[PDB]
Protein backbone atom coordinates (compact mmCIF):
# COMPACT_ATOMS: atom_id res chain seq x y z
CA UNK A 1 0.00 0.00 0.00
CA UNK A 2 2.74 2.49 1.01
CA UNK A 3 5.22 -0.40 1.75
CA UNK A 4 5.15 -1.05 -1.95
CA UNK A 5 6.25 2.55 -3.60
CA UNK A 6 9.15 1.81 -1.00
CA UNK A 7 9.56 -1.43 -1.93
CA UNK A 8 10.16 -0.42 -6.05
CA UNK A 9 12.62 2.48 -4.84
CA UNK A 10 14.75 -0.30 -4.11
CA UNK A 11 14.49 -2.78 -6.63
CA UNK A 12 15.28 -0.03 -9.60
CA UNK A 13 17.86 0.73 -7.32
CA UNK A 14 19.02 -2.86 -7.15
CA UNK A 15 18.25 -3.00 -10.80
CA UNK A 16 21.15 -0.46 -12.06
CA UNK A 17 23.81 -2.47 -9.41
CA UNK A 18 22.54 -5.82 -11.09
CA UNK A 19 22.91 -4.30 -14.83
CA UNK A 20 26.05 -2.30 -14.02
CA UNK A 21 28.22 -5.28 -11.98
CA UNK A 22 26.61 -8.38 -12.59
CA UNK A 23 24.39 -10.56 -11.44
CA UNK A 24 26.65 -13.44 -9.95
CA UNK A 25 29.24 -11.16 -8.78
CA UNK A 26 26.54 -8.90 -6.91
CA UNK A 27 26.70 -10.19 -2.80
CA UNK A 28 23.99 -8.96 -0.83
CA UNK A 29 26.86 -7.11 1.19
CA UNK A 30 27.92 -5.02 -2.14
CA UNK A 31 23.93 -4.15 -2.46
CA UNK A 32 23.52 -2.85 0.81
CA UNK A 33 27.13 -0.89 0.89
CA UNK A 34 25.54 0.68 -2.29
CA UNK A 35 22.59 1.10 -0.87
CA UNK A 36 23.25 2.62 1.90
CA UNK A 37 21.26 0.41 4.25
CA UNK A 38 21.63 -2.45 6.88
CA UNK A 39 21.11 -5.93 6.15
CA UNK A 40 18.08 -5.72 8.26
CA UNK A 41 16.57 -3.04 6.11
CA UNK A 42 17.03 -5.41 2.70
CA UNK A 43 15.18 -7.84 4.71
CA UNK A 44 12.27 -5.77 5.58
CA UNK A 45 11.53 -6.05 1.89
CA UNK A 46 13.48 -9.05 0.40
CA UNK A 47 14.31 -12.82 1.64
CA UNK A 48 17.19 -13.58 -0.80
CA UNK A 49 18.85 -12.24 -3.68
CA UNK A 50 16.72 -14.16 -5.99
CA UNK A 51 13.39 -12.23 -4.93
CA UNK A 52 15.63 -8.62 -5.10
CA UNK A 53 16.34 -9.77 -9.07
CA UNK A 54 12.85 -10.56 -9.32
CA UNK A 55 11.44 -6.82 -8.09
CA UNK A 56 14.70 -5.45 -10.31
CA UNK A 57 13.36 -7.15 -13.45
CA UNK A 58 9.39 -6.65 -12.57
CA UNK A 59 9.84 -2.75 -11.79
CA UNK A 60 11.62 -1.81 -14.75
CA UNK A 61 9.78 -4.25 -17.21
CA UNK A 62 6.46 -2.61 -15.82
CA UNK A 63 8.22 0.89 -16.63
CA UNK A 64 9.38 0.16 -19.63
CA UNK A 65 6.27 -1.46 -20.73
CA UNK A 66 4.01 1.04 -19.65
CA UNK A 67 6.03 4.15 -20.95
CA UNK A 68 5.71 2.16 -24.33
CA UNK A 69 1.55 2.87 -23.73
CA UNK A 70 2.03 6.29 -23.31
CA UNK A 71 3.78 6.91 -25.71
CA UNK A 72 1.93 5.15 -28.32
CA UNK A 73 0.82 7.92 -31.23
CA UNK A 74 -3.44 7.73 -30.94
CA UNK A 75 -4.80 6.48 -34.13
CA UNK A 76 -2.00 4.83 -35.65
CA UNK A 77 -2.72 1.44 -37.87
CA UNK A 78 -1.64 -2.00 -36.82
CA UNK A 79 1.43 -1.96 -38.93
CA UNK A 80 2.95 0.86 -37.90
CA UNK A 81 2.77 0.44 -33.99
CA UNK A 82 3.97 -3.15 -34.75
CA UNK A 83 7.19 -1.75 -36.36
CA UNK A 84 7.37 0.87 -33.61
CA UNK A 85 7.12 -2.06 -30.90
CA UNK A 86 9.44 -4.18 -32.60
CA UNK A 87 12.38 -1.53 -32.55
CA UNK A 88 11.74 -0.86 -28.76
CA UNK A 89 14.51 -2.04 -26.16
CA UNK A 90 15.35 -1.60 -22.53
CA UNK A 91 29.81 -12.49 -18.76
CA UNK A 92 27.68 -15.58 -19.58
CA UNK A 93 27.66 -17.56 -16.31
CA UNK A 94 25.03 -19.85 -15.07
CA UNK A 95 23.63 -17.48 -12.74
CA UNK A 96 23.89 -14.25 -15.31
CA UNK A 97 22.06 -16.06 -17.96
CA UNK A 98 19.35 -16.93 -15.40
CA UNK A 99 18.75 -13.03 -14.51
CA UNK A 100 18.84 -12.63 -18.36
CA UNK A 101 16.28 -15.67 -18.63
CA UNK A 102 14.07 -13.84 -15.94
CA UNK A 103 14.19 -10.56 -18.07
CA UNK A 104 12.94 -12.27 -21.17
CA UNK A 105 10.04 -14.04 -19.36
CA UNK A 106 8.95 -11.13 -17.90
CA UNK A 107 9.20 -8.88 -21.58
CA UNK A 108 6.98 -11.46 -23.30
CA UNK A 109 4.65 -11.65 -20.19
CA UNK A 110 4.43 -7.55 -19.90
CA UNK A 111 4.35 -7.16 -24.02
CA UNK A 112 2.19 -9.84 -25.15
CA UNK A 113 -0.87 -8.05 -24.14
CA UNK A 114 -0.25 -4.79 -26.37
CA UNK A 115 1.21 -6.74 -28.92
CA UNK A 116 -2.11 -9.34 -28.77
CA UNK A 117 -3.99 -5.74 -28.94
CA UNK A 118 -1.82 -4.61 -31.83
CA UNK A 119 -2.87 -8.03 -33.67
CA UNK A 120 -6.60 -7.94 -32.53
CA UNK A 121 -6.55 -3.81 -34.33
CA UNK A 122 -4.82 -5.26 -37.50
CA UNK A 123 -7.50 -8.03 -37.71
CA UNK A 124 -9.99 -5.52 -37.78
CA UNK A 125 -8.20 -3.27 -40.40
CA UNK A 126 -8.59 -6.53 -42.41
CA UNK A 127 -4.32 -6.49 -43.03
CA UNK A 128 -3.69 -9.81 -40.37
CA UNK A 129 -5.82 -12.63 -40.28
CA UNK A 130 -4.76 -14.45 -36.80
CA UNK A 131 -6.99 -16.78 -35.32
CA UNK A 132 -5.46 -16.58 -32.06
CA UNK A 133 -3.97 -13.05 -31.21
CA UNK A 134 -2.43 -13.32 -27.46
CA UNK A 135 -0.73 -16.49 -28.17
CA UNK A 136 0.50 -15.54 -31.31
CA UNK A 137 1.94 -12.34 -29.60
CA UNK A 138 3.69 -14.61 -27.02
CA UNK A 139 4.80 -16.83 -30.13
CA UNK A 140 6.21 -13.74 -31.57
CA UNK A 141 8.09 -12.35 -28.48
CA UNK A 142 9.32 -15.93 -27.72
CA UNK A 143 11.10 -15.76 -30.88
CA UNK A 144 12.41 -12.17 -30.80
CA UNK A 145 13.78 -13.00 -27.28
CA UNK A 146 14.84 -16.72 -27.43
CA UNK A 147 15.66 -17.15 -30.90
CA UNK A 148 17.05 -13.83 -32.10
CA UNK A 149 19.49 -14.00 -28.75
CA UNK A 150 23.01 -14.66 -30.15
CA UNK A 151 24.15 -15.10 -26.99
CA UNK A 152 21.57 -17.87 -25.75
CA UNK A 153 22.38 -20.25 -28.68
CA UNK A 154 25.67 -18.78 -29.05
CA UNK A 155 24.99 -17.87 -33.18
CA UNK A 156 27.49 -16.70 -35.55
CA UNK A 157 27.64 -12.91 -35.79
CA UNK A 158 27.41 -13.38 -39.91
CA UNK A 159 24.45 -15.90 -39.38
CA UNK A 160 22.57 -12.84 -37.79
CA UNK A 161 21.30 -11.09 -41.03
CA UNK A 162 19.77 -14.80 -42.11
CA UNK A 163 18.12 -14.78 -38.75
CA UNK A 164 16.42 -11.51 -38.78
CA UNK A 165 15.54 -12.16 -42.54
CA UNK A 166 13.31 -15.70 -41.57
CA UNK A 167 11.88 -14.26 -38.17
CA UNK A 168 10.28 -11.33 -40.95
CA UNK A 169 9.49 -14.01 -42.64
CA UNK A 170 8.15 -16.58 -40.15
CA UNK A 171 6.33 -13.29 -38.83
CA UNK A 172 4.26 -12.47 -42.54
CA UNK A 173 3.04 -16.15 -42.41
CA UNK A 174 2.19 -15.74 -39.13
CA UNK A 175 -0.13 -12.78 -39.49
CA UNK A 176 -1.28 -13.74 -42.98
CA UNK A 177 0.56 -10.10 -43.41
CA UNK A 178 1.21 -8.73 -46.93
CA UNK A 179 4.98 -9.73 -47.97
CA UNK A 180 6.37 -6.03 -48.05
CA UNK A 181 4.88 -5.22 -44.49
CA UNK A 182 8.44 -5.18 -43.16
CA UNK A 183 10.36 -3.13 -45.77
CA UNK B 1 40.76 -40.11 -29.15
CA UNK B 2 40.55 -42.83 -25.84
CA UNK B 3 40.11 -40.17 -23.34
CA UNK B 4 36.96 -39.24 -25.17
CA UNK B 5 35.00 -42.61 -24.73
CA UNK B 6 35.96 -42.80 -20.93
CA UNK B 7 34.69 -39.50 -20.28
CA UNK B 8 31.49 -39.71 -22.72
CA UNK B 9 30.80 -42.97 -19.60
CA UNK B 10 31.50 -40.28 -17.08
CA UNK B 11 29.08 -37.82 -18.21
CA UNK B 12 26.31 -40.30 -18.89
CA UNK B 13 26.79 -41.50 -15.21
CA UNK B 14 26.87 -37.41 -14.19
CA UNK B 15 23.47 -36.95 -16.25
CA UNK B 16 21.93 -39.96 -14.23
CA UNK B 17 22.71 -38.27 -10.95
CA UNK B 18 21.83 -34.69 -11.79
CA UNK B 19 18.48 -35.80 -13.18
CA UNK B 20 17.52 -38.13 -10.07
CA UNK B 21 19.15 -35.64 -7.41
CA UNK B 22 18.51 -32.07 -8.91
CA UNK B 23 21.44 -30.14 -10.25
CA UNK B 24 21.50 -27.12 -7.43
CA UNK B 25 21.72 -29.98 -4.74
CA UNK B 26 24.53 -31.99 -6.28
CA UNK B 27 28.05 -31.06 -4.71
CA UNK B 28 31.08 -32.48 -6.83
CA UNK B 29 31.56 -34.22 -3.53
CA UNK B 30 28.15 -36.36 -3.67
CA UNK B 31 29.23 -36.61 -7.51
CA UNK B 32 32.22 -38.53 -7.08
CA UNK B 33 31.25 -40.66 -3.89
CA UNK B 34 28.24 -41.76 -6.22
CA UNK B 35 30.96 -42.50 -9.28
CA UNK B 36 33.02 -44.59 -7.05
CA UNK B 37 36.05 -42.26 -7.83
CA UNK B 38 38.17 -39.11 -7.14
CA UNK B 39 38.43 -35.54 -7.15
CA UNK B 40 41.51 -35.99 -9.16
CA UNK B 41 39.68 -38.47 -11.40
CA UNK B 42 36.80 -35.77 -11.81
CA UNK B 43 39.11 -33.10 -12.40
CA UNK B 44 41.51 -35.17 -15.47
CA UNK B 45 37.74 -34.85 -17.66
CA UNK B 46 36.21 -31.89 -16.05
CA UNK B 47 37.34 -28.26 -14.70
CA UNK B 48 34.03 -27.55 -13.33
CA UNK B 49 30.63 -28.54 -12.39
CA UNK B 50 29.45 -26.52 -15.12
CA UNK B 51 31.42 -28.86 -17.60
CA UNK B 52 30.12 -32.03 -15.84
CA UNK B 53 26.58 -30.66 -16.73
CA UNK B 54 27.68 -29.56 -20.32
CA UNK B 55 29.11 -33.18 -20.59
CA UNK B 56 26.35 -34.88 -19.38
CA UNK B 57 23.64 -32.82 -21.38
CA UNK B 58 25.80 -33.21 -25.02
CA UNK B 59 26.46 -36.67 -24.42
CA UNK B 60 22.22 -37.14 -23.77
CA UNK B 61 21.04 -35.22 -26.49
CA UNK B 62 23.75 -36.55 -29.46
CA UNK B 63 22.79 -40.27 -28.08
CA UNK B 64 18.79 -38.85 -28.23
CA UNK B 65 19.70 -37.74 -31.61
CA UNK B 66 21.31 -39.97 -33.33
CA UNK B 67 18.58 -43.04 -32.01
CA UNK B 68 15.99 -40.73 -34.05
CA UNK B 69 18.35 -41.39 -37.04
CA UNK B 70 18.44 -45.22 -36.62
CA UNK B 71 14.88 -45.68 -35.65
CA UNK B 72 13.53 -43.46 -38.65
CA UNK B 73 11.84 -45.85 -41.11
CA UNK B 74 13.08 -46.08 -44.69
CA UNK B 75 11.18 -43.94 -47.26
CA UNK B 76 8.22 -42.08 -44.54
CA UNK B 77 6.68 -39.40 -46.18
CA UNK B 78 7.90 -35.64 -44.54
CA UNK B 79 4.34 -35.48 -43.09
CA UNK B 80 4.62 -38.70 -41.04
CA UNK B 81 8.35 -38.08 -39.92
CA UNK B 82 7.51 -34.68 -38.58
CA UNK B 83 4.47 -36.19 -36.93
CA UNK B 84 7.06 -39.25 -35.79
CA UNK B 85 9.86 -36.53 -34.61
CA UNK B 86 7.31 -33.77 -32.64
CA UNK B 87 6.35 -36.81 -30.04
CA UNK B 88 9.65 -37.87 -29.44
CA UNK B 89 11.30 -37.25 -25.45
CA UNK B 90 14.21 -37.88 -23.71
CA UNK B 91 12.71 -27.38 -7.87
CA UNK B 92 12.65 -24.32 -10.00
CA UNK B 93 15.59 -22.74 -8.54
CA UNK B 94 17.73 -20.43 -10.66
CA UNK B 95 21.05 -23.06 -10.80
CA UNK B 96 18.28 -26.02 -11.96
CA UNK B 97 16.75 -23.47 -14.49
CA UNK B 98 20.04 -23.03 -16.10
CA UNK B 99 20.55 -26.72 -15.96
CA UNK B 100 16.95 -26.82 -18.02
CA UNK B 101 17.93 -24.09 -20.31
CA UNK B 102 21.10 -25.76 -21.72
CA UNK B 103 19.20 -28.53 -22.21
CA UNK B 104 16.85 -27.08 -24.72
CA UNK B 105 19.73 -25.07 -25.91
CA UNK B 106 21.06 -28.33 -26.55
CA UNK B 107 18.06 -30.40 -28.07
CA UNK B 108 17.58 -27.20 -30.39
CA UNK B 109 21.34 -27.28 -31.82
CA UNK B 110 21.15 -31.39 -32.22
CA UNK B 111 17.53 -31.51 -33.87
CA UNK B 112 17.72 -28.73 -35.81
CA UNK B 113 19.42 -30.20 -38.88
CA UNK B 114 16.90 -33.20 -38.43
CA UNK B 115 13.63 -31.31 -39.40
CA UNK B 116 15.76 -29.18 -41.87
CA UNK B 117 15.92 -32.22 -43.44
CA UNK B 118 12.09 -32.83 -42.93
CA UNK B 119 11.16 -29.52 -44.04
CA UNK B 120 13.28 -29.60 -47.18
CA UNK B 121 12.36 -33.41 -47.74
CA UNK B 122 8.77 -31.93 -47.39
CA UNK B 123 9.36 -28.63 -50.00
CA UNK B 124 10.53 -31.50 -52.75
CA UNK B 125 7.32 -33.30 -52.10
CA UNK B 126 4.98 -30.61 -52.80
CA UNK B 127 3.62 -30.64 -49.46
CA UNK B 128 5.23 -27.61 -47.69
CA UNK B 129 6.86 -24.29 -49.26
CA UNK B 130 9.37 -22.84 -46.66
CA UNK B 131 12.23 -20.34 -47.81
CA UNK B 132 14.45 -21.01 -45.26
CA UNK B 133 14.21 -25.06 -43.88
CA UNK B 134 17.14 -24.68 -40.76
CA UNK B 135 16.05 -21.36 -39.79
CA UNK B 136 12.26 -22.74 -39.88
CA UNK B 137 13.50 -25.85 -37.92
CA UNK B 138 15.70 -23.61 -35.04
CA UNK B 139 11.80 -21.41 -35.27
CA UNK B 140 9.76 -24.44 -34.84
CA UNK B 141 11.83 -26.52 -32.04
CA UNK B 142 12.11 -22.55 -30.32
CA UNK B 143 8.66 -22.80 -29.58
CA UNK B 144 8.36 -26.18 -28.61
CA UNK B 145 11.18 -25.95 -26.11
CA UNK B 146 10.49 -22.54 -24.84
CA UNK B 147 6.95 -21.05 -25.69
CA UNK B 148 5.31 -24.52 -24.35
CA UNK B 149 7.51 -25.00 -21.56
CA UNK B 150 4.70 -24.31 -18.78
CA UNK B 151 7.47 -24.64 -15.75
CA UNK B 152 9.21 -21.49 -18.20
CA UNK B 153 6.62 -19.10 -18.16
CA UNK B 154 4.31 -20.17 -15.40
CA UNK B 155 1.65 -20.99 -17.61
CA UNK B 156 -1.76 -22.46 -16.38
CA UNK B 157 -2.56 -26.15 -16.87
CA UNK B 158 -6.14 -25.10 -18.21
CA UNK B 159 -4.10 -22.86 -20.72
CA UNK B 160 -1.86 -25.90 -21.95
CA UNK B 161 -4.50 -26.68 -24.52
CA UNK B 162 -5.12 -23.69 -26.77
CA UNK B 163 -1.30 -23.70 -26.79
CA UNK B 164 -0.64 -26.53 -28.28
CA UNK B 165 -3.57 -25.90 -30.21
CA UNK B 166 -1.87 -22.01 -31.50
CA UNK B 167 1.39 -24.22 -31.67
CA UNK B 168 -0.42 -26.31 -34.77
CA UNK B 169 -1.66 -23.12 -36.25
CA UNK B 170 1.64 -22.18 -36.28
CA UNK B 171 3.71 -25.02 -37.34
CA UNK B 172 0.81 -24.67 -40.67
CA UNK B 173 1.19 -21.24 -41.22
CA UNK B 174 4.85 -21.22 -41.44
CA UNK B 175 5.10 -24.83 -43.44
CA UNK B 176 2.28 -23.70 -45.85
CA UNK B 177 0.66 -27.02 -44.96
CA UNK B 178 -2.70 -28.39 -45.85
CA UNK B 179 -5.16 -27.45 -42.58
CA UNK B 180 -5.87 -31.20 -41.90
CA UNK B 181 -2.21 -32.05 -41.76
CA UNK B 182 -1.65 -32.41 -37.77
CA UNK B 183 -5.08 -34.64 -37.44
NA1 LIG C 1 -2.00 -17.05 -22.34
NA1 LIG D 1 21.83 -21.51 -38.34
Amino acid sequence: INFNNKRTELANKIWDIFIANGYENTTLAFIINKLGISKGALYHYFSSKEECADAAIENRVAFFSNEVLKESEEGLNSIERLKKILLAGIINSPSNKIFHQKLMVAIIKYFAPIYADIISQGNEEGVFKVKYPLETAEIILTLSHFYLDEDLFKWKKEDMSLKLTAFKETLIKILDADEDTFD
